[PDB]
């Protein structure tokens, strides 16, 4: 199947900065998202094949792709409920049942990814999307980076989960700092603290995910079978 622009109706922008559009496949009338990347803008600053070997309930599906002279087009699952980031601003912070449920969906997604030995880098709330039943979907830079990626993998996803849980429950990442260099010091020396409201089970989990020595971070199964997790997700 060789797709083209003329195959889809186009509506409003959804994304921004390296351009995704609401779209509709003209014949079946199916709503989806079209990412229009600029080749030139990439002869500047594959892998769409790793993405097409993937099928998971919490990874954004890639339905196909095409290109013309200047542009590469990705035909993507449209997440009707928007970004987790949007929801965090709307909600301020998430409850534990909601947080734990997102952590489980992430960690499932990440098992499967590691199982097809795909390893994602840093997950940020803006890269997390929300399906029609509000199930999560996966799709400066500092705040999410682990020590390894800043100082002098597969455990870097444990760290990401850990920043995320923290961000979900408190409404802020744990290393937010007045400056790029302060954040570097905080992350790099693992300097963060919890507001008093964060419960014991959540500290234990986040505490374990956020050790500086990777090989002391839990395994994905341990996150999945974590008592705070298995207690709180639906
Ligand atoms: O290149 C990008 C960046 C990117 C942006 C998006 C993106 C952005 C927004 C949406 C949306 C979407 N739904 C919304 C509803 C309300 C407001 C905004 C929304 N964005 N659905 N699917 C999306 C997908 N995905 N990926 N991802 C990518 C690349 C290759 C393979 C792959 F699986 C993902």
């Amino acid at each position: 199947r060789q797709w083209a622009l003329e195959d889809f109706e186009i509506g409003r922008p959804l994304g921004k900065g390296k351009n995704v559009y609401l779209a509709r496949e003209k014949q079946s009338k199916f709503i989806l998202a079209l990412k229009v990347l600029f080749k030139a803008q990439l002869e500047k600053a594959r892998e769409v094949e790793i993405q097409s070997h993937l099928r998971h309930p919490n990874i954004l599906r890639l339905y196909g792709y095409f290109h013309d002279a200047t542009r590469v087009y990705l035909i993507l699952e449209y997440a009707p409920l928007g970004t987790v980031y949007r929801e965090l601003q709307k909600l301020s912070k998430f409850d534990e049942q909601r947080t734990a449920t997102y952590i489980t969906e992430l960690a499932n997604a990440l098992s499967y990814c590691h199982s097809k030995r795909v390893i994602h880098r840093d997950i940020k709330p803006e890269n997390l999307l929300l399906g029609s039943a509000g199930e999560l979907k996966i799709a400066g830079t500092l705040d999410y980076l682990p020590p390894e990626m800043i100082e002098g993998d597969e455990k870097v996803d444990l760290w990401s989960l850990g920043v995320l849980c923290y961000e979900f429950l408190v409404g802020k990442p744990p290393f937010e700092a007045n400056t790029y260099q302060e954040t570097y010091k905080r992350i790099s020396r693992v300097e963060f603290t919890f507001p008093d409201f964060v419960t014991e089970g959540a500290r234990d989990l986040i505490s374990r995910l956020l050790k500086h020595n990777p090989s002391q971070r839990p395994m994905l199964r341990e996150v999945l079978e974590h008592p705070w997790i298995t207690a709180n997700s639906s």
